[PDB]
């Protein structure tokens, strides 16, 4: 399969709605409600909302946004925020269909360098304690614990 990493733009917006709530139903099965999830990728996932973070990574300015696309259909994302030369990870999620063949380290990997010719040398993530899926994966690619927030852990990885 060809696998395309690049910048969302505003033509992406339905497809990234449709995989974020795709993606968030399987990761929080064992955790939240099917009506919470739904209420928040509603409120947090809205179209206003996304559209003005997928503008802002346009522009160069305090988010980064990627998609991950098979042979030209959106199947995952990842989001940055930057304050400062610190990154937060936001959000990185794929079709649940997608999962581990290494399109999300593949995200996480073009983030970095992108991050990196930025002059961030540092990232942090929350995680949720019982997200075994996320929290493994992030583990496995060098993120060390370093709090607890709330139902939480977080995480940092230096560069
Ligand atoms: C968490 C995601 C994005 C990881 O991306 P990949 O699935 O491409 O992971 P790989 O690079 O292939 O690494 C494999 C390792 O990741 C874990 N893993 C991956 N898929 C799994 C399934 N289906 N079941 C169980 N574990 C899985 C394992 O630890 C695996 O290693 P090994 O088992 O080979 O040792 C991706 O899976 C995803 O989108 N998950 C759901 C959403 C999610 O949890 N997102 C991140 C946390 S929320 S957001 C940002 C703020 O934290
Ligand atoms: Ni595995």
């Amino acid at each position: 399969m060809s696998i395309e990493i690049r910048k969302l733009s505003i033509e992406d917006l339905e497809t990234l709605i449709e995989v974020a709530r795709e993606s968030w139903k399987w990761t929080y099965a064992g955790i939240y409600s099917e009506e919470y999830i739904e209420s928040w990728i509603r409120e947090k996932y809205s179209k206003e909302k996304l559209l003005n973070e997928i503008v802002r990574s346009q522009s160069n300015l305090d988010i980064l946004f990627l998609g991950a696309f098979a042979d030209s259909t959106l199947i995952g994302f990842i989001e940055l925020k930057i304050i400062a030369n610190k990154a937060e990870l936001l959000r990185l999620y794929l079709k649940p269909e997608y999962t581990h063949k290494k399109i999300g380290k593949t995200l996480l990997l073009e983030a970095e360098k992108i991050m990196k010719k930025k002059g961030i040398l540092e990232c942090r993530l929350y995680v949720h304690r019982q997200n075994s899926v996320g929290f493994s994966f992030y583990y496995k690619n060098g993120f060390k614990v370093e709090d607890t927030d709330g139902s939480d852990f977080i995480m940092e990885k230096k560069y």
